[PDB]
């Protein structure tokens, strides 16, 4: 499986911040 890796950027793109996966679960940091 993957992460929602469209929709962990999406959520985070609302707080300034680029969205990446480890695995199949995913955090977003800033640029």
């Amino acid at each position: 499986a993957f992460c929602n890796l469209r929709r962990c950027e999406l959520s985070c793109r609302s707080l300034g911040l680029l969205g990446a996966c480890i695995g199949e679960e995913c955090k977003c940091v800033p640029y």
